[PDB]
Order: C-alpha cells, then sequence, then structure tokens
C-alpha cells in the first residue's frame, strides 16, 4: 500500500487561454478542476483550480512508463507494487487575459510550474508571454514547458514550434527548461511528463521553524443540505502554508480580518479563531505543512467564510506580530513593454495619482500612487495588506485600454 500523506509540492499550470491547462491536470490526476457554475457554462477556468495525485515508480519497468499515479504496475507488465515517491498537487490557473490577477495570486503558491503551449496556435500568444514573464518575476524558475495538442498538427509543425520555443527561452533564465510534447485530450506521453516533473520540479526545502503563515485563496461554508445537526461545522479556510506549520487546536488569526467601523473610520478587525480540523483533498490530518492546498476548519460562523469571502487574507498564529498596512512603500522596477497585450506597447513611467493594482501574496488590491521617485513609490490602498516578512514581492498592474496589465514588480519595504 501507499501511505496517505499531504501533497509536498505545488505545481502551477499556466499558459494562454484554451491551450489545455485544465485538460492536462485531468490527464495527470483524473480530476476536472472547474467547480463553479460559470466555469462550466463558459468552458473556461475562472477561479484557481486544484487537484492532487500520488506519484510512484515501477522499479522493474522501463521509463517513462514506469511512472504511475496509482499503486499498480500492471500497465508496464509487472505484478510488483510501485515505489511511492511523493504526493503532488496542481494550481490550475486561468489563461484568460482578464484574469491575469488570478494567475498572479496562484503564482504566490507555486513551487514550480508547467507552461502549456498549444501546438496548433501561433507562438508566442499574449498570455504565453505574460505568464512566462510573471513566473520569472515571481521566481518560479522550476519550469517545464509542455507542448500540448500535438494530436492535431503534423510532426513537422510540432518540430518547427519546438525550435521556436527553444529560441524563445534562449538567453533567458529558462534557457535549459525542457519541452515535453503531449496530448492532454488523448492522454499521450503523460508518463514522460510525470518523469519530467520528478526530475525538474523537485520538492523544495521548507522552513518549519519560522512563524506559520498561510496564504488564503479559498473560503467555504461546507454545510450541505440534508446534513444532520451534529455533522454541521464552522467555516473552512483554504490556502497554502508558505512557512512553518499548523496544528489542530492552535489559536490562529485571519489578517487583515473583517471590514468594520471604529471611531468613525474604516478599520480591519483581526479574526481570531481556533483550528478545528485540517484536510487536504478528502483526507484528514492533525497537522499541515507547506505543500498542497490545505482546508483549515475553524469555529467561525460559516457566513464569514462563505463564497471565498476571505480570499487574499493570510492566517498566522494568534500571537504573531504581522504588519497590516493601508499605505505601502515599494522599491520597484518596470517592464519595458506590456507583454500581455496583442501588440506589445511600451510601458509609461508611473505617475502620482495613478490607480494601480498590487498583487501581494494571494491578495489583489487597488491603490492610488501618492509618491513617485526613481526606484520607489508609495501607494494608498483601498484595503490594507498583511505583510508577513520584509522584502515580499509585489507585482504591479496598470489599466491599459480597459484591461489590467502587468507592468512591473517590486519589494514591499517595511
Ligand atoms: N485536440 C486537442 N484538444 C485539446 C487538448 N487539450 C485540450 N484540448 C481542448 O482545448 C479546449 C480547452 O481546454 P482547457 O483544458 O479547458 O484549456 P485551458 O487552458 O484550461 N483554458 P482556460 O485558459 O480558460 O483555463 C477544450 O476543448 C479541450 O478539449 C489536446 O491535447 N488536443
Ligand atoms: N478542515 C476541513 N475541511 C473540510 C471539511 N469538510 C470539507 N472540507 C474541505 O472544504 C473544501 C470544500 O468541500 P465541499 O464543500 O465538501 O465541496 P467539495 O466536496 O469539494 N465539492 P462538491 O461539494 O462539489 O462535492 C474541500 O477542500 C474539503 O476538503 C471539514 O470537516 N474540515
Ligand atoms: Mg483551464
Amino acid at each position: 500500500a501507499w501511505p496517505k500523506v499531504q501533497p509536498e509540492v505545488n505545481i502551477g499550470v499556466v499558459g494562454h487561454v484554451d491551450h489545455g491547462k485544465t485538460t492536462l491536470v485531468q490527464a495527470i490526476t483524473g480530476i476536472w478542476t472547474s467547480k463553479h457554475s460559470e466555469e462550466l457554462k463558459r468552458g473556461m477556468t475562472i477561479k484557481l483550480g486544484y487537484a492532487e495525485t500520488n506519484i510512484g515508480v515501477c522499479e522493474s519497468c522501463k521509463k517513462p512508463e514506469a511512472y504511475v499515479t496509482e499503486p499498480s504496475c500492471k500497465s508496464c507488465g509487472s505484478d510488483d507494487e510501485p515505489k511511492f515517491l511523493r504526493r503532488i498537487s496542481f494550481i490550475d490557473a486561468p489563461g484568460h487575459e482578464v484574469l491575469m490577477a488570478t494567475m498572479l495570486s496562484g503564482a504566490a503558491l507555486m513551487d514550480g510550474a508547467i507552461l502549456v503551449v498549444a501546438a496548433n496556435e501561433p507562438f508566442p500568444q499574449p498570455q504565453t508571454r505574460e505568464h512566462f514573464v510573471a513566473l520569472g518575476i515571481i521566481g518560479v524558475k522550476n519550469l517545464i514547458i509542455v507542448q500540448n495538442k500535438v494530436d492535431v498538427v503534423s510532426k513537422e509543425e510540432a518540430l518547427s514550434q519546438y525550435r521556436q520555443i527553444k529560441q524563445f527561452t534562449k538567453g533567458t533564465w529558462a534557457e535549459n527548461v525542457p519541452i515535453i510534447p503531449v496530448s492532454a485530450l488523448h492522454k499521450i506521453n503523460i508518463d514522460s511528463l510525470i518523469e519530467g516533473i520528478e526530475e525538474y520540479i523537485k520538492t523544495p526545502y521548507r522552513d518549519l521553524s519560522q512563524k506559520p503563515v498561510m496564504l488564503v485563496i479559498r473560503s467555504f461554508d461546507v454545510n450541505k443540505p440534508g446534513t444532520q445537526f451534529n455533522e454541521l461545522k464552522g467555516g473552512v479556510i483554504g490556502g497554502s502554508i508558505i512557512q512553518g506549520l499548523f496544528k489542530v487546536d492552535q489559536e490562529i488569526k485571519v489578517l487583515p480580518g473583517l471590514r468594520v467601523e471604529k471611531q468613525g473610520k474604516v478599520s480591519y478587525e483581526p479574526i481570531f479563531t481556533k483550528i478545528s480540523s485540517i484536510r487536504f483533498g478528502d483526507e484528514e490530518f492533525k497537522e499541515a505543512k507547506p505543500g498542497g492546498l490545505v482546508a483549515i476548519g475553524t469555529y467561525l460562523d460559516p457566513s464569514l467564510t462563505k463564497a471565498d469571502n476571505l480570499l487574499g487574507s493570510i492566517i498566522t498564529l494568534a500571537d504573531a506580530e504581522v504588519p497590516v498596512l493601508w499605505n505601502i512603500r515599494i522599491k520597484y522596477n518596470l517592464l519595458e513593454r506590456v507583454v500581455g497585450a496583442k501588440e506589445m506597447l511600451k510601458v509609461d513611467p508611473i505617475r502620482a495619482k495613478e490607480t494601480l493594482m498590487l498583487s501581494v501574496g494571494s491578495s489583489t488590491t487597488l491603490g492610488i500612487v501618492t509618491s513617485v521617485k526613481k526606484d520607489e513609490i508609495e501607494v494608498e490602498l483601498r484595503r490594507p495588506v498583511a505583510v508577513w516578512s520584509n522584502n515580499i514581492r509585489t507585482v504591479i498592474s496598470r489599466q491599459i485600454a480597459g484591461r489590467w496589465r502587468m507592468i512591473g514588480w517590486g519589494l514591499v519595504e517595511i
């Protein structure tokens, strides 16, 4: 048997709209990540999707077919049990250009990524470029490029695109990144991809001793109709632990918290609660470490967690000292061009009074630029952000021709 453990690594799945990210996650894990009505009706990813799988290897078999996602080797001709390697998880991002901020939110949770490039579309499409640049900015450098949809192009065309992909990464941080051709739809060459994930997206070192911090990307009311009273539960908060660890019965707080009035002014009240349970996927645990998307059960009224109400928050231990800032100072750099537009325009300098979008951790917030200098801006936010360490990465977006466009990045200075 294989053990039941939490996932130990998060692999992002990024790329231009409809290039096959969600189908690829399904090919690997058997799970369709889209859970929302609107996603099903439109046939697109809107919210971050999530799926897990065990990975193992049949030691008697040849690679790549030796790599399996279930405890059997019968497919590669062996009656032996495969050796368990690890449990992995996927953060499935939307490709739509209007949803870049959601991709950025998910990128804060990634330990590595797969950039899916469709073989039957011109290269490089706008969000192929934009997601690639975002990975580079955020530092998600453990990348595999997957050439998807090879089932609907000639061998010659796939080879031509392969060479353009290699030329694209030439002279960049991604120069040595592998390209693995697959058909997500027909589940072709997925075993090579699993092998590639093992080789190129190793589980990173974790720091379990720093103060526990979880970035929140989901929150839920888990109470379903037809449930008996003693099975009702408090609100559940989902996210990824980026450092430290959490345990059942720990006193925690959600930051910034709830928007309230205090002394005639808007304020955020930290939400104090206790961990009632911990789950990854369909499995309960007594503690949670980095890796995977954890569901933290609390004693909160479910009306407070319902419908991703807490998306963008962080969770820490109750006694942790964490800056919650309405005004932030950013040491910034700008990209030279707007990479996500169909025509890559030059990026204009930041000016005072601009409204910018700031991605910090899993949060997305609009703010007004109150000061501009050569390398520093100050921004007054519409909602405060929890800043759990010095020099946290932020990504800066500007509204250009009706779309929010990534234009730069920086470090939040505290
Ligand atoms: N021929 C072919 N079609 C594929 C392949 N993979 C996905 N598709 C098709 O491409 C379409 C989009 O797939 P989907 O997985 O939803 O793409 P996505 O990149 O997740 N889209 P989004 O950016 O909105 O999340 C679907 O019709 C799907 O069946 C493939 O390998 N071959
Ligand atoms: N900590 C904790 N997490 C829970 C509990 N029940 C469900 N969850 C988690 O909360 C999230 C939402 O689960 P749920 O509302 O049941 O929806 P679902 O089962 O994922 N999908 P669907 O409702 O379509 O079947 C999941 O991550 C699930 O694992 C619980 O008692 N404790
Ligand atoms: Mg998708």
